[PDB]
């Protein structure tokens, strides 16, 4: 079911459960006419008691903005998340208004208030509970989201589109959907709140934790002491997941040695690709976005350290996009790479490049004025 907010209208798409992925894939791509999915980053932690330090919102904050000046991509931010999620909905709002970003608010409709006025055209839902007036759509209905990520990762000049997923500030409840995405062959990123008890405890000479998950829930928000066999229970299923660490990256912005929030997203993105498989068909969209951000370090030192082997027929495109983007230094690693120009380059490919021309550059009004 198709709805739309007048408060500037907000688009409802109602989310019946067990639905088909590629359903509402195509329902969204054409009722809203959106660009495609460069990529797609996945929330999975928010609460109201969820504080950022300046240095953590300050590296989201740049971060978003390097986002949505180059690349763009899709924040998969549950609606109805009041909390520190509204800030993020506030400022992605801000920054957009200052290619571009866009924020889905797949959210259920049970936790929402004044479901009824909406279910059954400016629905007013003012409420002192309401969802977040920031965004600008929702999708109105745990499953459902693992589902969409497994259909993105596997939708498909063969190129395919990332997806991953940032946890910020995450209760113990989510845990269990979390080891579901250990099994959805999902790359997983951690940095606030649970997140700190995953890192110091994704890595430990003993394996299990019988005891050690305790003391963690004891020190860790100690306000809620939970049953001893939901402690076991728990102690299992970290066990089960961490039994999977070549899709989960955990990193310290604190430190102040950090690198910057794009460098780290390619960095366990090449990690997740090399464990998935060994195609350099594989590789081409993590490489496009590597561009996108004009990082090269990490395309030398990481993509062509020589493990996959590269040849001169499928860098055609990219060499292309390099081209046009005005980026010497992967022009020069990939003609390095054993790409050849006296065969890429035809007569067809230069008019191609001809065509690329700026509309607002000197050379086209020339070319135009001349013709
Ligand atoms: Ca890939």
């Amino acid at each position: 079911c198709k709805g739309e907010v007048n408060f500037k209208r907000s688009k409802f798409v109602k989310v019946p459960s067990n639905v088909a992925p590629s359903m509402l894939f195509e329902l969204l791509l054409t009722e809203w006419h959106l660009p495609a999915p460069n990529l797609v980053v996945s929330l999975v932690g928010e609460e109201r008691l969820f504080a950022m330090k300046s240095w953590l919102r300050d590296v989201l904050r740049k971060g978003l903005v390097k986002a949505a000046q180059s690349t763009g991509a899709w924040i998969l931010t549950s609606a109805l998340h009041v909390g520190l999620a509204r800030h993020v909905g506030q400022a992605v709002r801000d920054h957009s208004l200052a290619v571009r970003v866009v924020a889905i608010g797949m959210a259920s409709l049970d936790r929402i208030l004044h479901r009824q006025l909406l279910d059954g055209t400016p629905i007013h839902y003012p409420a002192d509970c309401p969802l977040d007036s920031n965004l600008s759509h929702f999708i109105l209905v745990a499953e459902l989201q693992l589902s969409l990520e497994k259909h993105i990762s596997q939708q498909r000049s063969s190129i395919q589109i990332p997806v991953l997923c940032l946890l910020v500030n995450g209760d113990p409840s989510t845990l269990e959907r979390m080891s579901r995405a250990v099994e959805q062959a999902a790359p997983w990123l951690i940095l606030g709140g649970i997140a700190d008890v995953l890192a110091a405890l994704v890595g430990q000479p003993h394996l299990l934790v019988p005891q050690v998950t305790e003391k963690q829930f004891r020190e860790k928000f100690p306000s809620e002491c939970f049953s001893w066999e939901a402690i076991v229970h728990w102690t299992e299923l970290l066990q089960n997941i961490a039994a999977h660490p070549h899709l989960l990256t955990v990193y310290d912005f604190e430190q102040e040695g950090s690198e910057d929030l794009d460098t780290v997203i390619l960095k366990a993105l090449v990690k997740a690709c090399k464990s998935h498989s060994r195609d350099a068909q594989d590789y081409l969209d993590e490489l496009k976005l590597a561009v996108a951000w004009d990082r090269v370090d990490i395309a030398k030192s990481e993509i062509f350290n020589g493990d996959v082997e590269w040849k001169s027929c499928d860098l055609e495109e990219v060499m292309t996009d390099a081209l046009v983007s005005n980026k010497p230094d992967f022009v020069r690693l990939f003609v390095d790479s054993g790409a050849d120009m006296a065969e890429f380059l035809t007569y067809g490919r230069l008019q191609q490049l001809y065509h690329s021309v700026s509309p607002k550059s000197l050379l086209f009004e020339l070319l135009e004025r001349k013709h």
